[PDB]
């Protein structure tokens, strides 16, 4: 599998913070062939951030509409973002599942219209503290995963998130062997839902707390394939986190 | 007060179709000192929209953040539409209110948010056909206008947008002169509510089904200041509508 490192800035940035990071971002220089670096500014910034990153550089956006062109105040299609050729979605966000109330039909219906419209899609999914502790985080995940996993119709174009909710605002720490555990279990539902061939080749991704320390121990894991990384990929050491994947 | 035509092109446009569009909007000579005309694009059209119009037409965004800056994946902060130089943005459009859930305390903190960042806000409302149909149309505005009224520390920053829902793919449409009895009475709340310089002063616009065959009698309505347009401001007659308020 190629690896996948993947920079999520959330609502973060301004036009001269973006200059001076996607500049030390430029610097770092690796092959596009041998792994995947995706960034997804906000929706606003991302021409300028386009524009600045140099190819190598693959970019996306965090949230993508269920519902195609039209009357609909707000959103953005995905008939838009390929017009755009905006490359990469994030769907199913715990922070979009927790603030704006998106289900797993919302997660359904977003991967349908971007896969309809040639769009590569980042998919989170991941149980909540009480859900793991009353050890249910296999049930919640297959759940999860089976709201969606039938579309994927290219296992490249395709890329899961695991998200440890236990582990986010709760004071637990999610440990490498633990998020690879997980890691196999999610790789098993692909396999039973679509196929051994299909399962090998899906990158399945940590989207827990990833930095410049703990990124080595989480991708040298067999089943985690690169991250979704939070805060750290607003700082200029985001390029150390690239390092290892490369 | 200054007359306020306002565009919303909602979930719609390519490239091409915004290029073709700003062109022929751009050979509208208007006096921006006298006429504030606004166009609402996609947010990922935003910057295309803005280097393309030339400044004599203002720009906003359709939605805006209840939260800052931070982890809010798929968001875009009043911060960062400051930064930008984002003048203007719509809160509480009718479909977002119906498809993403938008309660009036969500309007009332992306109102706080825009204001703390020195954004325009233009801020909508309306009652659906069983409110009006009960009678309660002053009932459901005054609590819609509450929501947020006491915010409003400077009225020409604010903009009060009428939503007719009763007269929206119901069959029934409001004439201009149901329009401005409602008008008045949005007016007559602000000025119970912030007082009476601060009522004649905020614009109130109609934001109903708005064409060039029905802008005039609307805007010679004594409490109709202008309109948030959907369709008709996806062509280029939309300039005929901003000639009614010239």
């Amino acid at each position: 599998r190629k690896y996948f490192v993947a920079a999520n800035w959330k609502c973060n940035g301004t036009l001269e913070s973006i200059k001076s990071l996607t500049n030390s971002f430029n610097n770092l220089d690796f092959d596009p062939s041998k792994l995947d670096v995706v960034v997804f500014p906000v929706s606003v910034h991302y021409d300028h951030t386009r524009k600045l990153l140099q190819s190598k550089f693959s970019t996306g956006i965090q949230n993508v509409s269920k519902f195609g062109n039209g009357s609909y105040t707000g959103e953005v299609s995905a008939e838009i973002a390929k017009d755009l050729n905006i490359e990469y979605v994030i769907i199913g966000h715990f922070e979009r599942r927790k603030y704006f109330h998106e289900t797993d039909e919302d997660v359904r219906e977003k991967l349908q219209a971007s896969l309809k419209n040639n769009l590569k899609a980042v998919v989170s999914f991941g149980e909540s503290l009480e859900q793991r502790e009353q050890n249910k985080t296999i049930e919640v995940i297959t759940k999860q995963v089976k709201a969606f996993v039938d579309l994927i119709d290219n296992f490249d174009n395709v890329i899961l998130v695991y998200e440890p909710l236990w582990a986010i605002g709760t004071g637990k720490t999610a440990t490498p062997e633990q998020a690879q555990l997980v890691h196999k279990e999610i790789r098993k539902i692909v396999k039973d839902t679509c196929g051994e061939k299909q399962a090998n080749q899906i990158r399945i991704l940590y989207g827990g707390s990833v930095n410049t320390e703990n990124c080595s121990s989480l991708i040298q894991q067999e089943d985690i394939d690169g991250f979704l990384v939070g805060n750290a990929s607003l700082k200029e050491s985001f390029v150390d986190i690239i390092k290892s994947a490369m």
